[PDB]
DNA sequence: TCTTAAAATCGAAGTTAATATAAACTACATAACAGACATAAGAACAAGTTACAGACGTATTACATAAGAAAAACATAA
């Protein structure tokens, strides 16, 4: 199933494409992690998710055991990519001693 | 001017506490006493207002500590 953000971009869990309709030539390429991350948080669509909760999610599925600097190298570079705002709560944002929340919305194209 | 009648005086204090006999009836107007009512003064209960106190609740100020981000240094592979 394909996931839409925000009427903006275009995502696929299942193959870790992203597609801008405003630059629709270009196709973004994100790592397995973010891809992994973003998409745990578009399951829940805008709640809070836990750090720990996340991170043992997406890192222990994958047999590897790493530390929590990683989750915030991860998110900085989806926020970095996605091109999101670097502190305003436009698509992605931390709430401390909370989690993780997003702002983009939910379109399941199928 | 020579009798002769009036007039006046006669110690202080202290004490010193009453008497005491002797026409009737009628008519009228006025004052006094008693009862009741209304009025001015008074008291009690409740309400409005204006303010100040008392302790609670708000905003100014100075931080402790822990999570997150940037950066410098290090080890490793080409």
């Amino acid at each position: 199933m394909k996931f839409i953000l925000a009427e903006k971009f275009t995502f696929d869990p299942l193959s870790n494409t992203l597609i801008d309709k405003e630059d629709s030539e270009e196709i973004i390429r994100l790592g397995s992690n973010e891809s992994r991350i973003l998409w745990l948080l578009a399951q829940r669509p805008n709640e809070v998710i836990s750090r720990n909760d996340l991170h043992d999610f997406v890192w222990r599925e994958q047999g590897f055991e790493v530390d929590d600097s990683s989750l915030t190298q991860a998110i900085s570079t989806l926020r970095k990519m996605l091109k999101d705002s670097t502190k305003s709560p436009q698509y992605v944002k931390t709430v401390p001693k909370r989690g993780y929340q997003l702002i983009a919305r939910v379109e399941t194209v199928e």
